[PDB]
Formats: structure tokens, C-alpha cells, sequence
């Protein structure tokens, strides 16, 4: 085995800390124990300060979607080519917690920014560079937004529907890709546990 | 009919006194209501943008597409926000740099390549571009040794000179191509560049109708 990149995925409320942490463990039993963890936006200095940018509401200025997208991936890029890929390189395994598929369901699917402008933008930010195993948590919108209760930010105010299409474009992005495997998130943590620790232990052996 | 015009030219070649001189100008032809604004910036968001572009980042390397997007980001915000809302309520907009300044540094200066300029230009601005432009031209050492003067570099007025002769160059051959940029020598003094503005300024008035 050489080094990835494996990302988690999800609306919030999935549980994305649970699996980050099913996820290291499971590298862990299997010898590999030099590993850096990331997030996103964020993860640098600069990068944490757009993620600020970004969940902010902003007094007196509307935040154009375009914005939106154009400093995600600012964000994105910083953590690229700081941590991401440095790491790689040096053998060292990488968990994230969302990545460019975020952008594709929230900014895609939720803002309806056209897919040729999704397309061009990744092309110019990330040129080729993809995850290695991305796991999607997949959840019910409502029981998702029900259960990361314990200040919901500027995203995390729109209505419903936005978290409808992001999971649609989601879904569409997992069963069309074979380096993305789905995980039921509803189900009990023994099970969300269980679901990622085989389909992972499953995918190194492959 | 409210217009955009755009003053250009590297930093020190004296942009802040060229818009006054632009206003005042508009301001003897009855042009009423003018907006002032400056790139990246002019919105509360556009501002924490620039700090971050302008600003050094110990800790970890600032890159040259990151820089690209945060320019476009601050500039969505102001077209958005700012100038067409304005030219909308029939007041003409000053401003100081616009898109061209990406294509200057960014494009010649980062030497990020022009179809990349090109479809970022296309998904942030469409078609929106500035009616006239005025590119105050100036020597880069001479350029630097002006900006000093006001205060201390930013990280970008302390790349080597090769990067503002690269965006002198690409600044030049844009005024070059483009029938709605005119180009203004800085190297003169404060008067011979004041009369220039004020008299390209006013050609383009009349050829207007
Ligand atoms: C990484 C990323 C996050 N987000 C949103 C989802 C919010 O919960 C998140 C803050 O992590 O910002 C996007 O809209 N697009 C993205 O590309
Ligand atoms: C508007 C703009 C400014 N800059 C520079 C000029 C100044 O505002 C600041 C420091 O030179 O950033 C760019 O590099 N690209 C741009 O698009
Ligand atoms: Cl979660
Ligand atoms: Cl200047």
C-alpha cells in the first residue's frame, strides 16, 4: 500500500466525526499509524479564516453564490497544496472531512450554479486531483439537520429544499462512481461503525 | 446614460489624484452622482479580502490560483453589490482597478495563462466591462519608489521587478488592442498628467450619442 487520500462525506448531522474516527481506527489496525486529518474549508491558517468567511452572514452586502464557490475553492486550494498533497508525498495517509464533493451537492446541486462553471472551476483549482475513497453518509435531510442539533450558520439556514437537492446531486455522484461507497447513516452507531469498518478493511484489500 | 471608467497602471503611478481629476471633470459636465470605489475592496467583504491578499501569511505559502480566486471573489461582490446597482440608478461609477488588473498581475505577473484569465473572467463578470478605461503608464522601479513613499509594500509590491515589467507588459499590449483604453504617461509631472486625464476625458464625452 502506498498513501490516500480518503474523504467523508455528508450533510450534516451524519455523523462525520464517528466515521473519521472508524476510519483512523481502522488504518491504525492495519499497521499504518502516520496519518494527518484535515477539514474543509479549512485546515491552514488562511483556510480557516474563508471557512469564517463562509458561514458568516455578512451586514449590509449580499454573499453572491459565485463568492460562495469561488472562496470554498480558495480554501481548497491552500489546503491542496499545504497538506494535502505534502503529506501524499511523503507517505502519509490522509483523512478529510468533505472535500470537492461538498461543493458539487452544496454548490451545484443546493445553489443550481450551472455544471459547466462547477466543471471549469474544479478544472482550474484542482487540474486532475481526486480523492483515492470517498464514503458518503448519506442521511434524511430533516433527521440529519435534527440530530446536529447542540448555531446553525448562513448555510445551515436555507429552507429544506436546499438540503434536497444537495443529497439528489450527492447520490448521483456516488452510485456513478466506483472510488465513492455509500454508508446508511440512520442506522445505530454499532451499525454506521460496522458498514464503514468493512467497507474499508474491503477496499484496502482490493 | 451612467458609465464605469476605470483608472489602471501599476501602484505609484497615481491613481488616487487621476480619479479626483475624473470626478471633478465629470463634475463640470453635469454629471451629478458618481460612486467612488477600489479593487479588491469596496464592500465589508471585499475589504476583509484584500487585507488577506495584501497581507503576508508566515505559516504557509499563499498560491498564485488562490490569489486569482480572492481578486475575483472581492470583485463579484462589488459588481454585484455596488456598481451595477448603482449604474442602475443612473449614477456613473469611478474605480479604482477593475479587471484588467487581474489580467496585469495575476496573468502577466503570476503568468497564470490567458484561457485560464479568460473562463474565470467569463463565470465571475460575463460580458460586464468597464465604458472607458485610463492606464496611467510608469516605469516599475520609478512605480515603487512612489508606493513607498505613501507606506510600507504589500506582499505583492515586493515581488522582484521582473513581475511589474511582466504586468507593465501585458498592461501595455491590453492598451494596445482595446479602443476603450487610453493610455496616460505617469512620468510627467502632476500637471501634464492632470491635462492628459482631463482631455482624453473629455474627447470621449463628445464621442458619445
Ligand atoms: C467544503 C464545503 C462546505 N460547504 C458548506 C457546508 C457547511 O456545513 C460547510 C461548513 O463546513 O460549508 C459548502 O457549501 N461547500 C463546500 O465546498
Ligand atoms: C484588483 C487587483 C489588485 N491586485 C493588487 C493591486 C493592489 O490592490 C494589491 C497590491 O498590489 O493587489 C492584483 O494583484 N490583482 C487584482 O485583480
Ligand atoms: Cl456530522
Ligand atoms: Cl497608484
Amino acid at each position: 500500500m502506498n498513501a490516500k487520500f480518503i474523504v467523508i462525506e455528508g450533510l450534516e448531522g451524519a455523523g462525520k466525526s464517528t466515521a473519521i474516527q472508524v476510519v483512523v481506527e481502522t488504518l491504525q489496525q492495519n499497521g499504518i499509524d502516520h496519518i494527518t486529518r484535515t477539514r474543509e474549508p479549512g485546515g491552514t491558517l488562511l483556510a480557516e479564516k474563508l471557512r469564517a468567511l463562509v458561514k458568516e452572514e455578512h451586514p449590509g452586502e449580499e454573499l453572491q453564490d459565485i463568492t460562495e464557490l469561488l472562496l470554498v475553492y480558495a480554501a481548497r486550494v491552500q489546503l491542496v497544496e499545504n497538506v494535502i498533497k505534502p503529506a501524499l508525498a511523503r507517505g502519509e495517509w490522509v483523512v478529510g472531512d468533505r472535500h470537492d464533493m461538498s461543493s458539487q451537492a452544496y454548490q451545484g446541486g443546493g445553489r443550481q450554479i450551472a455544471p459547466s462553471t462547477m466543471q471549469s472551476l474544479k478544472q482550474t483549482a484542482l487540474g486532475d486531483f481526486k480523492p483515492d475513497l470517498t464514503l458518503y453518509l448519506d442521511i434524511d435531510p430533516k433527521l440529519g439537520l435534527e440530530r446536529a442539533r447542540g448555531e446553525l450558520d448562513r448555510i445551515e439556514k436555507m429552507d429544506i429544499s436546499f438540503f434536497e437537492r444537495a443529497r439528489e446531486r450527492y447520490l448521483e455522484l456516488a452510485n456513478s462512481d466506483d472510488s465513492v461507497v455509500m454508508i446508511d447513516a440512520a442506522q445505530s452507531i454499532e451499525q454506521v461503525t460496522a458498514d464503514i469498518r468493512r467497507a474499508l478493511q474491503d477496499w484496502l484489500s482490493q
